[PDB]
């Protein structure tokens, strides 16, 4: 089982990817309570990386499953398939 | 052997955390020569994020052993168990 | 497979380092396509984390091949090894 973890903020909010079972999850937390968040996308190993314009938050989670590792993307409205490509 | 990486400040400060053999240790850079640091938890895996609140550094550390990640605070006095918990 | 995450600015810069068969590689992003960058350095294993001075990037990589971590160092003129040393 393999984890990545971001924050941001100054409460801070805090996103913990976890790799397990090729399965990647995510829990939350922003301020009180830790939940599960909407993140689900196939892996074996996770990383992930954010960046704030103003008091939105954007993230990228890059999702490794074999010898292929994907691109997704929070700005706002959902995740979406970035555009990374590997080798 | 695996690593977490995390940095803060203008000097800056890095701390390193490596997962070796079920210890998971950490190594410190504040300007001048690295040292070892305080925090020692059991696990294979780690991920690590922080904040800062002026100066003052906030540290999560993300120890995962088997099956299970666990959630280490560090806020000025002391590593101290989070209220993480995962699925 | 395994990978670390990096990035910043407004734009932003991202890198991504991708650890497979015993290479770290490097996939860059600074506002339109991801291109291969420079860094190419032996481990199965990467972690990273990076700063601003300014507006100028320095990012720090933590290479483990087997049971020893290197550090290398980019601060705008190629990349260079760091004094880190573990355990
Ligand atoms: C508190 C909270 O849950 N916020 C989530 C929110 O997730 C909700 C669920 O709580 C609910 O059960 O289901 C609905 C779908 O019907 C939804 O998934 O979703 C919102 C809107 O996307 C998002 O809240 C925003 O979070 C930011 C954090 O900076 C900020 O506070 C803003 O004002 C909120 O509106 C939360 O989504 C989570 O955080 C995202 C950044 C991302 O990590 C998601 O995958 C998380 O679910
Ligand atoms: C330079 C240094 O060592 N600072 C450490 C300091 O660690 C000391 C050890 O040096 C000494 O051998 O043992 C004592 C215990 O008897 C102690 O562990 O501990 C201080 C106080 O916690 C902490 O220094 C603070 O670091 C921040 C960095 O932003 C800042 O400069 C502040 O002014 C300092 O007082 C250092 O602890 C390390 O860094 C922490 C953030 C955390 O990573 C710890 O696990 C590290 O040991
Ligand atoms: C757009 C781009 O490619 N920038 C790279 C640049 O890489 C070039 C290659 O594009 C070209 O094919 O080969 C030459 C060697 O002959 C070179 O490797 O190298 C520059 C200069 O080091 C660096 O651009 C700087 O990037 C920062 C990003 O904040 C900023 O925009 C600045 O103004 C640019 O000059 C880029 O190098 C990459 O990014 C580095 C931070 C590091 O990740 C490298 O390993 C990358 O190759
Ligand atoms: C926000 C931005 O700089 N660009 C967006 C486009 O790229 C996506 O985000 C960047 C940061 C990088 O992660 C890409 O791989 C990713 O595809 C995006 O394609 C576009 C879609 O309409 O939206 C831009 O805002
Ligand atoms: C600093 C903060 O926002 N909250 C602290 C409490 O939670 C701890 O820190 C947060 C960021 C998150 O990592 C939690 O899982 C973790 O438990 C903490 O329980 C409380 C203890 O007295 O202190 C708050 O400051
Ligand atoms: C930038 C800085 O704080 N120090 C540089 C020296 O150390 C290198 O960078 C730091 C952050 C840390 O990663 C070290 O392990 C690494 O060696 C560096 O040795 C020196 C070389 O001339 O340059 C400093 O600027």
């Amino acid at each position: 089982m393999q984890t990545a973890a971001i924050s941001w903020g100054t409460t801070p909010s805090i996103r913990v990817y976890t790799a397990n079972g090729n399965k990647i999850t995510e829990r939350c937390y922003d301020g009180s309570n830790w939940y599960t968040g909407a993140f689900n996308q196939a892996g074996d190993n996770v990383s992930a990386t954010c960046w704030l314009s103003g008091s939105a938050v954007h993230i990228r989670v890059y999702a490794t499953s074999g010898g292929s590792t994907t691109e997704w993307c929070w700005d706002g409205d959902g995740w979406t398939r970035g555009a990374y490509t590997g080798l």
